[PDB]
């Protein structure tokens, strides 16, 4: 209520300008009493790698979802990778934020690592799925398979930002190095 | 005694990140603050230098490293070794500097100067690996080295919260068959 409250302006505002959003302007942004954050997250960041969290998992999901329509195979992937790639990127680049903000906090490393695991198991059961049965041949174990793919799209973002999407990783580019990686059969694309 | 500085930051920042602060560097370093904004204008253009500066050594420390193998998979597995282990902080350093350019051409310069370097040296090496072998990669050179280092980012990120995994990511990206990785070198 109030936590969703927190919750909505954490994300908007950590999604644009990062982790050093003063806590005054989200709770300035939610009506909320500073006091409410300690409530209901014990700490500033807490608040932000639960946020970082929820916004890559729902941009994952976002990507597989606007893949599921439509046929065919190689615009499932197209449209998986260009929205991770693209208007996903800002939640990716945040939640990379995330890992590397968090040392050692057990609280907080637990909620990357569950989230990390959630990401990973989804690429196995949508995207790498999709193209098992569609034709393609596994070059690693199922579970490598997925984690090839999160790696890629983490790597891909933190160039892509750094480099204000130039010298080798525009848009364009990154999508490329993501079906290089795949190397998906002409033939399997088309279905 | 720059150097000074930059030392002392190395360490510093290697180790705990780049909320140390400058003060701190400074007392390692018996300089004075005035010292910083002196040879670097920002303790963030200093962050961005030494982390650039470790990720090279990294990457170098990695090519040593690997220059010993004798098959191409033996080589991979200790390039990648390297990176994710004694390179590990250095990758991780970079990886943070990354993060933090705030749209700064006098620090996105810095960052995409050294990926420039690692990416072409990457080129090479990649190219250098596998000569005996007759075998050629199914991407362009460039693409299979930004899919190197993409994966490389990606993988150091998660460790900071398994080698064999990493290094059959490596070996899945690039389709490099088996026979290949036990051609010798």
């Amino acid at each position: 209520q109030t936590r969703d409250a927190l919750f909505t302006a954490a994300t908007e505002l950590f999604l644009e300008h990062g982790e050093g959003v003063p806590i005054t302007q989200i709770c300035a942004a939610a009506g909320a009493h500073p006091n409410q954050v300690t409530y209901y997250y014990g700490s500033k960041e807490r608040l932000f790698v639960e946020v970082a969290c929820a916004a890559v998992l729902r941009a994952g999901k976002r990507a597989e979802d606007d893949a599921a329509t439509a046929e065919t195979v190689g615009d499932y992937t197209e449209k998986l990778v260009g929205s991770l790639l693209g208007p996903g990127a800002p939640s990716v680049e945040l939640f990379t934020s995330a890992m590397l903000m968090t040392g050692r906090r057990s609280e907080l490393r637990d909620l990357i690592t569950d989230t990390l695991r959630t990401l990973h198991s989804s690429g196995e059961v949508a995207l790498i799925r999709t193209l098992m049965r569609t034709g393609w041949q596994l070059r690693a174990g199922i579970d490598v398979e997925s984690k090839a793919f999160w790696s890629a799209i983490f790597g891909l973002v933190i160039q892509k930002t750094a480099t204000g999407e130039s010298f080798g990783y525009s848009l364009e580019e990154a999508v490329a190095v993501i079906f290089a990686n795949l190397q998906i059969p002409e033939t399997v694309r088309n279905t």
